DNA sequence: CCCACGGCCCATCACC
DNA sequence: GGTGATGGGC
DNA sequence: GTGGG
């Protein structure tokens, strides 16, 4: 599918979807009208009635209405209502800010700090996440080529293993699948001395040496076993490279693939996976995958040494990450 | 009618 | 000060 | 808001 086929629709159930996260704090309205948006989306028609759509898996009866008013009127006067509301837009853009959820939005706009700029003259009301998510306001929401994603990893990986050649580093996202472009860089990291039977500094090495040749630019979080900061590429005379989003995870070695799999994606190969390790008696999570007994009980996690490990003990056949979309 | 809709790390708050 | 709750993000 | 038990 295209956008103009159906974008109007999709386009208002996703601006639906961000008034409930934001403003009415209400995560599961949030993903039903994301879950409408994605299946509208991959519809090869151009939808004619609400009556059509609620024949797709999460369509309702109020998102159909919803797109009755919209297909007759090219409006949908709730949400041009909330739209001009002064209070309720200014929560919503808030929130755009890294570090500011609902709660802190809400809080800031109930005593006059309602833009960017009020945010600026307002620095001391800010913890440290959300002044960084402020510093990088417009770079955060920039797409990552793919070109600059394999010139980030080349670095992450070489000083990986400048650090210690027997760590393993794994970049996971839709950037693994193949991916023309990324919203951010998720890192799986491992070494052999670190098991779930087993230094507690194998993470934090690895952040100081990517600090030290000025990669990382910026701390948002950082423990034993997850960090969440900012990175740049070196400027080659050329203007300077967007600050990009990256996370880096310490996994244990015997649930390394696991997590590779998992964070590898996508969200419905996951689910579909999940699915069918059911059917032959296995249940995967994030960590492990555990053999199920008659009557439902996990036992212990089974060895895994690869990805392939995993499709290999509920008899599916290697999927390559590139053919992992659903 | 009524409940699920992912779960967990890290920073920081709420309270003792 | 310590412990658990909450907010935020993924 | 939607689906399902
Ligand atoms: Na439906
Ligand atoms: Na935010």
């Amino acid at each position: 599918p295209q956008e103009t086929l159906n974008g109007g629709i999709t386009d208002m159930l996703t601006e639906l979807a961000n008034f409930e996260k934001n403003v009415s704090q209400a995560i599961h309205k949030y993903n039903a009208y994301r879950k409408a948006a994605s299946v509208i989306a991959k519809y090869p028609h151009k939808i004619k009635s609400g009556a059509e759509a609620k024949k797709l898996p999460g369509v309702g009866t109020k998102i159909a209405e919803k797109i009755d008013e919209f297909l007759a009127t090219g409006k949908l006067r709730k949400l041009e209502k909330i739209r001009q509301d002064d209070t309720s837009s200014s929560i919503n853009f808030l929130t755009r800010v890294s570090g500011i959820g609902p709660s802190a939005a809400r809080k800031f706009v109930d005593e006059g700090i309602k833009t960017l700029e009020d945010l600026r003259k307002n620095e001391d009301k800010l913890n440290h996440h959300q002044r960084i998510g402020l510093k990088y306001f417009g770079d955060f929401e920039k797409r990552i080529p793919r070109e600059e994603m394999l010139q980030m990893q080349d670095i992450v990986l070489n000083e990986v293993k400048k650090v210690d050649s027997e760590y393993i580093a794994t970049v996971c996202g839709s950037f693994r699948r193949g991916a023309e472009s990324s919203g951010d860089m998720d890192v799986l990291l491992t070494h052999p001395s670190f098991t779930s039977e087993s230094q507690p500094k194998l993470l934090h090495q690895v952040v100081e040496q990517l600090q030290k040749v000025h990669f990382i630019t910026d701390t948002l979080s950082k423990g034993e076993t997850k960090f969440m900061g900012v990175c740049q590429l070196p400027s080659k005379d050329e203007k300077e490279y967007p600050h990009r989003r990256i996370d880096i995870r310490l996994i244990p070695k015997d649930q390394y693939y696991c997590g590779v799999l998992y964070f590898t994606g996508s969200d419905i190969f996951n689910k579909n996976m999940r699915a069918h390790a059911l059917e032959k008696g296995f249940t995967i999570n994030e960590y492990t995958i555990r053999p199920l007994g008659v009557t439902g009980v996990a036992g212990e996690p089974l060895p895994v040494d690869s990805e392939k490990d995993i499709f290999d003990y509920i008899q599916w056949k290697y999927r390559e990450p590139k053919d992992r979309s659903e």
